[PDB]
Parts: C-alpha cells; sequence; structure tokens
C-alpha cells in the first residue's frame, strides 16, 4: 500500500505559535514555550511514502524526533484517538493495522500552512487546543474550537 521514500526533519508550530513538547512518553502537549525552563521543543521526522476517504496525497508518518516514537491514530474505547507508539522506521505499510501510522500531509502552498489528515480515520485531523498545555489530539471538526493548521519549517 505505501513504501517509505525518505525522511526530513521539520520544526512545527500551530497557527497560534504553540509548539509541541513531550509531556510524558505517551502524550504530546502544545504550549507557547518560553521564559525560563528545561522543556524541549519537539521536531518531527516526517517520513514520506509513495503509494503502491477524502485525502490529498502526500502520505507521511510523523516521527517524534529523538524520542523513537511515531504518531498513530487508533480506536480507544469507542473514540478515535491520537497516540504515540514506540515504533521503528517502517519500510512498508501494507495492512489496515499499519495504516494507523499514515497521515496525509495537506499543504496550502500559497499560505505555507499544513493540515494532517489520518489515513486510518479519514476526516480526522491532528489538532491542538485553543488553550495552552493541553494534549495534541485528533478531531473530525478541524479548526472549529481547536487548531488543525500548522506551519512547518526545514
Amino acid at each position: 500500500a505505501f513504501r517509505y521514500t525518505r525522511s526530513q526533519s521539520f520544526d512545527i508550530f500551530d497557527i497560534n505559535q504553540k509548539c509541541f513538547v513531550l509531556e510524558s512518553p505517551t502524550q504530546l502537549v502544545a504550549l507557547h514555550l518560553q521564559g525560563p525552563s528545561s522543556s524541549q521543543k519537539v521536531r518531527l521526522n516526517i517520513a514520506l511514502y509513495r503509494p503502491r476517504a477524502g485525502t490529498g496525497q502526500m502520505p507521511v508518518a510523523l516521527g517524534i524526533k529523538g524520542y523513537k516514537l511515531y504518531m498513530s491514530c487508533v480506536m480507544s474505547g469507542t473514540e478515535p484517538t491520537l497516540q504515540l507508539e514506540e515504533a521503528d522506521v517502517m519500510r512498508d505499510i501494507d495492512s489496515v493495522e499499519l495504516t494507523r501510522f499514515i497521515f496525509y500531509r495537506l499543504d496550502s502552498p500559497t499560505e505555507g500552512t499544513t493540515r494532517f489528515e489520518s489515513a486510518a480515520f479519514p476526516g480526522w485531523f491532528i489538532c491542538t487546543s485553543l488553550q495552552p498545555r493541553q494534549p495534541v489530539g485528533i478531531t473530525n471538526q478541524p479548526d472549529q474550537v481547536n487548531i488543525a493548521t500548522y506551519k512547518l519549517s526545514g
């Protein structure tokens, strides 16, 4: 279904200039990182895939750079949930199960912004809260009382 092509490291901020930090090994939070603290900003190692749902094709996996984690979308209880999993780099994504790691990177090239739509959960997008220091999650209402728009730089 998808084969790995290459990775590239990016800084990422949401549209309100919050960055990601790894609050605990299983949870990202978004905050305005500043002042006087030891919290380390997360960079993404974005693995680009080639193919072998409403979805704009640039399928990617999102590695949490330096922490040996990849983002995934999975059912928890009865609700789609963003999680972070210890996973090695995957050459092949060739099952419904492994599709949990794939997002479509949706760039708005003119504006230089990006959204990330789950491949396992089409219609669900990676989002942050309007409030700082809350978990990064997924939503089927992107940018509606949350932020689902990012600016990447590499």
